[PDB]
Order: C-alpha cells, then sequence, then structure tokens
C-alpha cells in the first residue's frame, strides 16, 4: 500500500526513531505498508506540510517551530522556561496532557490535520562564536531562529538580534558568519556536526524541544475504525519507544562532540548566571497572551495545570 510519511530529520535522528518504530508497528499489525522521507529528499518543514495539505503525502511531522505562524497558539512551547528541564517528569506531560491531546486537535483540525502526538526532542542549548554568559553578551549577535512570531520575540528580549531561517540555510550561513548564533537540541547540533561552524555551546535551559506529528485529515477520516485505531495504537507505541532513547541521547552526545572536537567551548549557566534570561520569560509570556488573545490565554492555564498534575 502507498501512506507517505516524511519528517524534518536524519534517520538515525529523534524523528526517525519515531518514524521507524511507527513504520514497525503499522506493517506488523496489518497489510498496509509505511514509505519513509527523511530530511534531504522533498526538501524543507515548509515543504512537506504542504505535500500533506495538497494530498501527496497521508503522515508528516512539523515542529511548533514552524506551524506558529500558521496555527498561533503553537507559540507556548516558546515561552521561555514554561517546559520543565526533568525528562521523566516532561514525558508523562505530553502523554497525558489534556492541552495536547484534547484542546490542540481542534485548532490543527481547523488546517486539515489530524494530531496524533507530541513528543520532547531535549533541553535545547545556544552555539555561538562569542562567549554568553549574561543576556547582554548576546548584544547584536544576529541569531537564526525557526521561524515564528514569539521564538523571534524571545531572542530581541534575550538582546541578541533574531534572524527566521529555515534550516537548509543554517550551517552555510554560520560558515560564511551571515549569522554568528543558533539553538537546538544536543543530539542534532551533533548529527549535524554544527560545532565545526560555532565556537561556544552554552546550556541555559530555557527551552525544551518540542515536535509533532500529524495526518492528512481528508485521508485519517476516510480510514475504517479499524485502520483509525491502527493509527492510533501505531502512534502511541512510537511515542514511548522515542522518548526512552531521547532521553539517553541528552546524556551522552555531548561527550561526543568534546571528543571530535576538544577545543569546544561548553558552558552550563548557574542559576545565579540565568536570571536575567528567566526575566525575559515573563514578558515574553505577556506578548504570547497579547498576540493570541483569550484563544490560547486558556491553552496556558491548563498546560499549567497539566504540570502540575504530573
Ligand atoms: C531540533 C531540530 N531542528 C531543526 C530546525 O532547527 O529547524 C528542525 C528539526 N529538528
Amino acid at each position: 500500500d502507498t501512506w507517505r510519511y516524511a519528517f524534518e530529520e536524519a534517520m538515525t535522528d529523534v524523528q526517525g526513531v519515531y518514524a521507524q518504530k511507527f513504520k514497525e508497528e503499522i506493517e506488523a499489525n496489518s497489510d498496509h505498508e509505511i514509505q519513509l522521507f527523511p530530511y534531504g529528499t522533498l526538501g524543507e518543514s515548509a515543504d512537506i506540510m504542504e505535500q500533506t495539505q495538497d494530498g501527496i503525502l497521508q503522515f508528516v511531522d512539523q515542529s511548533p517551530g514552524f506551524t506558529g505562524s500558521l496555527i498561533p497558539e503553537a507559540q507556548v512551547f516558546f515561552v521561555p522556561y514554561l517546559l520543565p528541564t526533568d525528562q521523566d517528569h516532561l514525558a508523562r506531560f505530553f502523554k497525558e496532557s489534556k492541552a495536547i491531546n484534547d484542546m490542540f486537535k481542534p485548532l490543527y483540525a481547523d488546517q486539515g490535520l489530524e494530531l496524533l502526538n507530541m513528543f520532547p526532542e531535549g533541553e535545547v542549548a545556544m552555539t555561538t562564536k562569542t562567549p554568553v554568559t549574561t543576556c547582554s553578551d548576546l548584544d547584536e549577535v544576529k541569531f537564526r531562529v525557526m521561524t515564528n512570531p514569539l521564538l523571534v520575540e524571545s531572542y530581541k528580549a534575550f538582546g541578541a538580534t533574531p534572524t527566521p531561517l529555515p534550516w537548509g540555510e543554517v550551517y552555510g550561513g554560520l560558515q560564511t558568519n551571515v549569522i554568528q548564533g543558533q539553538e537546538n537540541p544536543t543530539f542534532f547540533l551533533y548529527s549535524t556536526k554544527i560545532y565545526e561552524v560555532t565556537d561556544y555551546i552554552t546550556y541555559a535551559g530555557h527551552n525544551n524541544f518540542t515536535t509533532a506529528v500529524m495526518a492528512n485529515k481528508d485521508f485519517y477520516d476516510g480510514l475504517s475504525a479499524e485502520d483509525q485505531q491502527l493509527v492510533q495504537n501505531a502512534a502511541l507505541a512510537a511515542y514511548d519507544h522515542t522518548v526512552v532513547y531521547q532521553q539517553q541521547a541528552a546524556d551522552t552526545e555531548l561527550a561526543k562532540i568534546m571528543e571530535a572536537k576538544p577545543e569546544m567551548q561548553v558552558t552550563v549557566l548557574t542559576d545565579e548566571q540565568r536570571s536575567c534570561f528567566k526575566e525575559a520569560a515573563a514578558e515574553v509570556e505577556a506578548k504570547f497572551i497579547e498576540m493570541t488573545g483569550d484563544s490560547g490565554a486558556a491553552i496556558l492555564k491548563q498546560m499549567k495545570a497539566d504540570l502540575a498534575a504530573t
């Protein structure tokens, strides 16, 4: 059978680990067959989302970092320090969240997409060519960022000069010094060898990388009750498998960056040093309320209640 599936990373990366477990589970329990499409085929994240909405692709992985333009209240995932750093507590959140698994679903549906899961990918880290010790060290650093308004507002509040750019241009831009800064989890910034074109890694603990897996809603609604269930089963099985794997990654990948490039300067900021960043976190939150109205306000409240209950 057909059923095409496209994601934003390599096969060996985290979104690939998810895809491959999803593929296993579908194929072990039916006659259906999943066809995988990693980054490097079909093009950027914006491209594959269009391809999923046009109906060429059936399943797509698109991170809220790109969907913030489409669904405005997906900007919640970029309110600094909202998401906990405790990876065990974080995994229980996305699984049992009334906000993620109930309140977000009709909003994605408004754009013709059937939301399956959201999952974490790990604590994020700044890579720059100048030292970052406080917020004023970011002053006039051209910092690449995913394409959504609030994430852009975050690095303005940090003191940097934010630049929205699709991933395909990030390595080259850094190499030719058109940009001086970038942010991603540790597994990915090792995987993409981005340490070759940056000098400093900084753990501010401001965010965890979140991503989402969805299906073309028309396609999904066309399926039988058994097929729909089969998909839901495969998504839940892929989630459980991915969270275990991505925990191991964050806990081991930094050792490999230092192995391949021993000169690399890796700073993890103390709570004392993180103070100016957490001060910016409150005014970014205030900005989020202004942009998304009372619609996204109910999402923030529930998200906080889900974190507490878990
Ligand atoms: C951590 C990650 N970064 C990519 C990016 O910065 O656009 C998206 C695929 N996954």
